[PDB]
């Protein structure tokens, strides 16, 4: 429908093209079509297969060859990427090109918006991290060269040439090095567009938050809606409409009561939902099993319930998932040493909560509420491993904002201490100790007496210890505990004689089958496979919207 008259486009866009022209000397290399031979560069057309330059663009613009403005934008970016492709990162033309692109970014955005568009930005997704089958946690860097096979087996340029000979082994089968692709990790997927069904304008799907399941009749831009005074049909796939639980309700009431007491300007309501609950078992690993299970001194496995929960806030009218946590709950039927214990598997956040100055407070309220809740059920003890994610890894949310800092261990330890200190002052937590002091207090003598949690530090270090010492589970146990003690919190919810005569633990909430949220892996995998990043407010809002559709539909 919306037809851009060629003069309309010329008038609107030509100022953006002049802005590039007016850059001396940066513009000069780009003002005329590259003559490879004159410019003393023969292989140019071996690399650059779709040449483009300012003059060619000016001409297409003057002569009405563009039907819509994104075609102009695409050519501009083709010109830039041609130059970034052919020239070295350190070269003259490269840096000139970079300067032009910055001028362009700033020029083009408000013009595109004048023309009825979401924005005028060129948007691409973050590059995925490439691992290496050659070693355990080797990784391949952005833009550096690497070797791959079937887009499945990749090797860093170092660890690839390490292997003696010309044959690699995958799995087991043998592949000649000549069968690998040599390539640079410089591939970035563009954001997708959706077309207004009325005016025909292409908008970024993430800018307008159009999801085909939620609005199956099709996308209609805000411009077209307002002209006829319409509004979008309600999004029924919201956080609030996910099923309630006793736990979710308890947590969200605690949070919102806290926010109401603070009475900070521009506060929003928080929604907390438990989205997974299932029964699982942790099995004792082979070292510890040989040492204590086979002689009947320790159970071969421990049953627990895992739960996943998330908190959401409305930001700019749209749901935003900002906090996530998975827990392991070992009930009263579980064998010692795990009986009546909870452990936090992992928690994660995306720093867009409003107001900022209450963000940490709100995270604390969620954790204190959770401790209070399980205490009420008759869990006696909480367990926290203060362990920051490894570099550029995510616990729950794929692709954090690059300006969201990740705490080192001392800051994270202090953060948990501040939370627990508030919990103590509220008489929820009786007291808490590091693992070394707690063991001392419990007069612990053997490794079989340490709580054994899925994924936790201690089951792994005990394997290592037994093997290193050639058979002892407990020789350097106190020394290992002392050494790592600042990192391991033991939290006493129910103290002393009362902890010995408790009734059975009965959870009033039902099981909640959701494979997507059975541990952290599935949602990370989904997010990676569907470009659901939490790296900006707009992408997190999109990703939350997609997450909520998945939770509602599956
Ligand atoms: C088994 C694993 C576990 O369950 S424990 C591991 C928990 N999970 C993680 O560490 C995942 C990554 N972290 C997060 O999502 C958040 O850091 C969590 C833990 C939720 C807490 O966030 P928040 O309440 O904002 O505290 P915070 O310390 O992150 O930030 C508050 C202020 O400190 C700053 N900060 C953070 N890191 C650094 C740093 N490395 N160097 C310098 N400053 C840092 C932040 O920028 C922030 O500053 P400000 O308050 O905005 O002024
Ligand atoms: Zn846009
Ligand atoms: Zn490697
Ligand atoms: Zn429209
Ligand atoms: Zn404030």
């Amino acid at each position: 429908k919306k037809i851009f008259k060629p003069e309309e486009l010329r008038q609107a866009l030509m100022p953006t093209l002049e802005a590039l022209y007016r850059q001396d000397p940066e513009s000069l290399p780009f003002r005329q079509p590259v003559d490879p031979q004159l410019l003393g560069i023969p292989d140019y057309f071996d690399i650059v297969k779709s040449p483009m330059d300012l003059s060619t663009i000016k001409r297409k613009l003057d002569t009405g060859q563009y039907q819509e403005p994104w075609q102009y934008v695409d050519d501009i970016w083709l010109m830039f990427n041609n130059a970034w492709l052919y020239n070295r990162k350190t070269s003259r033309v490269y840096k000139y090109c970079s300067k032009l692109s910055e001028v362009f970014e700033q020029e083009i955005d408000p013009v595109m918006q004048s023309l009825g568009y979401c924005c005028g930005r060129k948007l691409e997704f973050s590059p995925q991290t490439l691992c290496c089958y050659g070693k355990q946690l080797c990784t391949i860097p952005r833009d550096a060269t690497y070797y791959s096979y079937q887009n499945r087996y990749h090797f860093c340029e170092k660890c690839f040439n390490e292997i003696q000979g010309e044959s690699v082994s995958l799995g087991q089968t043998t592949i000649n090095k000549e069968q690998f692709s040599k390539r640079k990790n410089d591939t970035l997927d563009p954001e997708l567009f959706v077309e207004c069904t009325e005016c025909g304008r292409k908008m970024h799907q993430i800018c307008v938050l159009h999801h085909e399941i939620i609005w199956p009749a099709g996308f209609v831009c805000d411009g077209c809606l307002k002209k006829s005074a319409r509004t979008r049909k309600e999004n029924k796939f919201s956080a609030k409409r996910l099923p309630s639980t006793r736990l979710g309700t308890f947590l969200e009431n605690r949070v919102n009561d806290f926010l109401r007491r603070q009475n900070h300007p521009e506060s929003g309501e928080v929604t907390v939902r438990v989205v997974h609950a299932s029964d699982k078992t942790v099995e004792v690993k082979p070292g510890m099993k040989a040492r204590f299970v086979d002689s009947g001194e320790m159970a071969e496995s421990f049953p627990y319930r895992t739960k996943a929960l998330f908190a959401f806030e409305e930001i700019d009218g749209v749901d935003l998932c900002f906090f996530g946590m998975h827990v392991q709950e070992y009930g009263s039927d579980c064998p010692p040493p795990n009986q009546r214990r909870v452990y936090i598997s992992y928690l994660d956040s995306v720093h867009f909560f409003r107001p900022k100055c209450l963000r940490t407070a709100v995270y604390h309220e969620i954790l204190i509420g959770y401790l209070e809740y399980v205490k009420k059920l008759g869990y006696t003890t909480g367990h926290i491993w203060a362990c920051p994610p490894s570099e550029g890894d995510d616990y729950i949310f794929h692709c954090h904002p690059p300006d969201q800092k990740i705490p080192k261990p001392k800051r994270l330890q202090e953060w948990f201490k501040k939370m627990l200190d508030k919990a103590v002052s509220e008489r929820i937590v009786h007291d808490y100790k590091d693992i070394f002091k707690q063991a001392t207090e419990d007069r612990l003598t053997s490794a079989k007496e340490l709580p054994y949690f899925e994924g936790d530090f201690w089951p792994n270090v005990l394997e290592e210890s037994i093997k290193e010492s050639g058979g002892s589970g407990s020789q350097k146990l106190y020394a290992t505990m002392e050494k790592h003690k600042e990192v391991f919190f033991v939290i006493r919810l129910i103290a002393g004689p009362a902890a010995n005569s408790l009734p059975p633990i009965v959870d009033p909430d039902p099981l909640i089958p959701c494979d997507l949220m059975d541990g952290r892996d599935a949602f990370l995998t989904l997010a990676r496979d569907k470009h659901l990043e939490f790296s900006s407010l707009r992408r997190a809002q999109w990703s939350t919207m997609c997450m909520l559709v998945e939770l509602h539909t599956q």
